[PDB]
């Protein structure tokens, strides 16, 4: 109740906060739904409270440009001050201020145009295994749980291109990396440990001293230990040397990246490479199965650019007009990060009102992606909205990978291996909804964008 008068003090609209909880009780419907309702109810700018933390939501593209680009280094340098996390504070998505600039600069050469071109044969090989394993479920005639097999593909791709190691997750029913990584998705806003940090932020140093973390400790330890084995095997074996993500961090120690810092960056990449890639792929295939005209029209383009099921090329992947439209439209309906989050490093006036230091500024990506002002009938899947040329698309309304220095470091990587998977499977298969298919697709109410029930489809040849 201490800060619960800040937004009325500035003449900013917003829902009335509950004394101890603020507006967190309104997250029960889903953080995406709360931002949508607030966007329609209030204007271009509304204020909420996560416990004591004041949260300013902005939708003016001119204002969004200021916080994400112009004043990114000036003020909005840090994303969000998370609770008790332990050594994971050095992870790039959690780092702050100059430490983040150092980590980001060191990791930036990971995804250049040349490095994307070199890892293409690695990704293409996993795609062959993907088509081979998906054929077995098709010839049997059983429904396919998309998040399983496409999750194994994503886990294989990220580990193979970042650490040069083939863990064979596509052919491992009990793959340890997937079992570990999917534990990051279980935590939600109404979890007792996390909810206590929201309501009582002063508990974060307490749990830190007690060595309690918001992250699953079994998962953190397995990945840290498993990554440390791949690093030691990289130094003893000079023949297995590739200029990749893991190597780039090993070269940092010649100057300087800690073993914990190296483990922190690896955990982010493994989680991002597995979860986001497989989630969006499962939405794309859901939208294709529920829109057969779009799927067959997408297959028509593939068979033309790659005649006779020809293996794709790097350039042929980035040439495809309709494929880029299908992926961009999936990311419009299902932006996996509901919002873009920035924290005021100092006191700043944003849109005229003065915002105190420590407050959070939020760009409601999901709400702006579903705005009827920018998208006619926003709940419908129409790849025709987009073209491969994005000259007309506002960079601050359509933000599936964020914008500015803090944008997604792996956007080009994520778009490549998703398109490669789609090309490979669509030139060999067609996806149909079945009895277990949930239509319409209901979104989950906790954390990242996830289906309420796992997406299952039937897969046939051709
Ligand atoms: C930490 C994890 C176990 C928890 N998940 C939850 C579920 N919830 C409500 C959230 O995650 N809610 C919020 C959130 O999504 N924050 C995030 C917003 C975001 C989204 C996309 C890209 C970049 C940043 C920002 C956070 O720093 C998380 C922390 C993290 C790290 C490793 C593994 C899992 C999670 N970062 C990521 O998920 O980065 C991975 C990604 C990179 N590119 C796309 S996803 C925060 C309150 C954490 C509670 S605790
Ligand atoms: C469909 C796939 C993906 C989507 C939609 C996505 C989306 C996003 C978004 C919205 C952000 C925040 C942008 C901002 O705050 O301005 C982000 C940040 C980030 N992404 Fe992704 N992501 C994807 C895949 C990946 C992959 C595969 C990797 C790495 C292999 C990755 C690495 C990162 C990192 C490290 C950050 C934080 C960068 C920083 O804080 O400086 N992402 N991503």
């Amino acid at each position: 109740t201490r800060t619960h008068g800040l937004f009325k003090r500035l003449g900013i609209p917003g829902p009335t906060p509950l004394p101890l909880l603020g507006n967190v009780l309104s997250y029960r419907q889903g953080l995406w739904k709360f931002d949508t309702e607030c966007y329609k109810k209030y204007g271009k700018m509304w204020g909420t409270y996560e416990g004591q933390l004041p949260v300013l939501a902005i939708t003016d593209p001119d204002v969004i440009r200021t916080v994400l680009v112009k004043e990114c280094y000036s003020v909005f340098t840090n994303r969000r001050s998370l609770g008790p996390v332990g050594f994971m504070k050095s992870a790039i998505s959690l780092a702050e201020d100059e430490e983040w600039k150092r980590i980001r600069s060191l990791l930036s050469p990971t995804f250049t145009s040349g490095k994307l071109k070199e890892m293409f044969p690695i990704i293409a090989q996993y795609g062959d295994v993907l088509v081979r394993n998906l054929r077995r479920e098709a010839e049997k005639g059983k429904p396919v749980t998309l998040k399983d097999i496409f999750g194994a593909y994503s886990m294989d791709v990220i580990t193979g291109t970042s650490f040069g190691v083939n863990i064979d997750s596509l052919n491992n029913p009990q793959d340890p990396f997937v079992e570990s990584t999917k534990k990051f998705l279980k935590f939600g806003f109404l979890d007792p440990l996390f909810l206590s940090i929201i309501l009582f932020p002063f508990l974060t140093p307490v749990f830190e001293a007690l060595n309690v973390s918001l992250f699953p400790k079994d998962t953190i330890n397995f990945l840290s230990k498993s990554v440390n084995r791949m690093k030691k095997s990289r130094l003893n074996d000079k023949q297995k040397h590739r200029l990749d993500f893991l190597q780039l961090m090993i070269d940092s120690q010649n100057s300087a990246l800690s073993d914990l810092e190296l483990a922190a960056q690896s955990i982010i990449f493994i989680f991002a490479g597995y979860e986001t890639t497989s989630s969006v792929l499962s939405f794309t295939l859901y939208e294709l199965a529920t829109h057969p005209d779009v799927q067959q029209k997408l297959q028509k383009e593939i068979d033309a650019v790659l005649p006779n099921k020809a293996p794709p090329t790097y350039d042929a992947v980035v040439q495809m007009e309709y494929l880029d439209m299908v992926v961009n439209e999936t990311l419009r309906l299902f932006p996996v990060a509901i919002r873009l989050e920035r924290t005021c490093k100092k006191d700043v006036e944003i849109n005229g009102v003065f915002i105190p230091k420590g407050s959070m500024v939020v760009i409601p990506t999901y709400a702006l992606h579903h705005d009827p002002k920018y998208w006619t009938e926003p709940e419908e899947f129409r790849p025709e909205r987009f073209s491969k040329k994005k000259d007309s698309i506002d960079p601050y309304i359509y933000t599936p990978f964020g914008t500015g220095p803090r944008n997604c470091i792996g956007m080009r990587f994520a778009l490549m291996n998703m398109k490669l998977a789609l090309i490979r499977v669509l030139q060999n298969f067609s996806f149909k909804p079945c009895k277990e298919t949930q239509i319409p697709l209901k979104l989950d109410t906790q954390g990242l964008l996830q289906p309420e029930k796992p997406i299952v489809l039937k897969v046939d040849s051709r």
